[PDB]
């Protein structure tokens, strides 16, 4: 596309370090977009974003880096009939009602745990020491990982999240960093090391966990699902199920450090978290750029003739920075009125874990602030965002007076 050859010189560390200044000028440019270096069109507005992920002229794809990393059948990247089965063996520890019903004494002994190792200090680097280790703490009990530490947790979904989104293609559509991958399999053969005895228990002595009940659920007399057929799902959960939780905390936390009067209005009145946590999620969406969609017939979508079989990446982190809908979208304010957003996706691959997601969030920064009321960013340290697939910021380092 002549106009838009200023493409050609976009890097994938431009995307990673920060990419939105490039999708501000594709959301004006040219909504749906080819970027040489993803080798894919992306979407880049809420109204594209939100057709491709709803028509019934597209379907789930994996992108290349995602199916490299999880393979077949990841939940992500499947439909019909296996997509379904997937989704009705995740969907029953996510319902609402189930939820609701043990939510609260997951989630706040876990908050109260970490935060007893530093309310104590007058400092603290919150990603690391509180934001993450509740996310996965929260979810590897829920899935019956009790006995994976939570460091390791960390560990495995920073090497997916690298391996997934190693995107970045050569002048011939190659992979142009392929040695990227070789943490995913790395963690990938750590995890079956750890997983597999696990399910060999649980083949033989169901529990209440999830994992558990994805081998058991909805099978025949004396059957489980093969761990082949479940393990890439597990995989899309160990990185984000495991990652989201967590950025998402953390950058409403960097959001109302930077709206003062309003983090000391959520502080003050902490019926307010859940709003703070829904601009958090639209002003720094946690899954940024890791899904797509591939055309099942010829299509066209903003203005462009897509032929079957063509792939668009769903770039909701810029769908959510849309000025078509949002005023001064790179402001966080607690303030904007309640409307639509895309940090959880949209159709029938739309997020499974949207409640429970946003329960954990929410726990975790009601503890955080009756322990630290005073709690301050230490603005001697610089907050650093990173991620195109995944964002999030890096650290957080606070301070309050002790
Ligand atoms: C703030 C935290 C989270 C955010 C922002 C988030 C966001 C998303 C997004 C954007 C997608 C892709 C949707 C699309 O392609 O249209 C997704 C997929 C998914 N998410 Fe969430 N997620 C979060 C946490 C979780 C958690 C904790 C779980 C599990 C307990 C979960 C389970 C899933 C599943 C199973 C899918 C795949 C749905 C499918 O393809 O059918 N998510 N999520
Ligand atoms: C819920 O975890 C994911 C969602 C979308 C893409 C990759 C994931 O691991």
């Amino acid at each position: 596309r002549p106009d838009l050859a200023w493409l050609d010189e976009v890097t994938m560390t431009q995307l990673e370090r920060n990419p939105y200044e490039v999708y501000e000028r594709l959301r004006a440019e040219a909504p749906l977009a080819f970027v040489p270096v993803l080798g894919s069109y992306v979407a880049s507005t809420a109204e594209v974003c939100r057709e491709v992920a709803t028509s019934p002229d597209f379907e789930a794809v994996i992108t290349p880096a995602g199916g490299r990393t999880f393979g077949h059948p990841a939940i992500i990247g499947v439909n019909g009939d296996i997509h379904a089965d997937l989704r009705s063996m995740v969907e029953p520890a996510l319902q609402p009602a189930e939820v609701d019903r043990w939510i609260d004494d997951l989630v706040r002994p876990i908050a109260r745990r970490y935060l007893e190792r530093f309310e104590n200090d007058g400092h603290a680097e919150l990603v690391a020491q509180y934001c993450e280790p509740v996310s996965v703490r929260s979810l590897g009990d829920l899935l019956g990982l009790q006995e994976v530490d939570s460091d390791k947790l960390r560990e495995w979904f920073a090497k997916l999240n690298r391996s997934v989104t190693n995107a970045a293609v050569d002048e011939n559509g190659e992979f142009a960093n392929p040695e990227g991958f070789a943490e995913g399999d790395q963690a990938k053969a750590e995890i079956r090391a750890v997983v597999d005895p696990l399910i060999d228990k649980w083949i033989e002595h169901p529990d209440d966990s999830a994992i558990s009940h994805w081998l058991h659920d909805g099978m025949p007399p004396g059957q489980t699902r093969d761990r082949e057929y479940i393990y890439p799902t597990i995989y899309v959960y160990l990185l984000g199920a495991m990652q989201e939780p967590g950025h998402g905390m953390a950058s409403t936390l960097v959001g109302l450090f930077s709206r003062p009067e309003q983090l000391e209005e959520v502080v003050d009145d902490p019926t307010l978290i859940p709003r703070a946590i829904a601009e958090g999620l639209r002003w720094t969406s946690p899954i940024w750029s890791a899904t797509a969609r591939i055309s099942t017939k010829p299509v066209t979508i903003a203005g462009v003739d897509l032929p079957a079989g063509t792939p668009v990446m769903l770039s909701y982190g810029s769908a959510n920075h849309d000025t078509g809908k949002y005023e001064a979208p790179s402001q966080y304010d607690l303030h904007r009125p309640p409307l639509p957003h895309l940090a959880f996706g949209a159709g029938n691959h739309a997020c499974a874990g949207i409640y429970f997601a946003n329960h954990v969030m929410r726990i975790a920064l009601e503890e955080l602030f009756e322990a630290i009321p005073n709690l301050e960013r230490d603005t001697r340290e610089g907050v650093e965002f990173w991620g195109w697939g995944f964002r999030g910021p890096t650290s957080l380092h606070v301070t309050w007076e002790v």
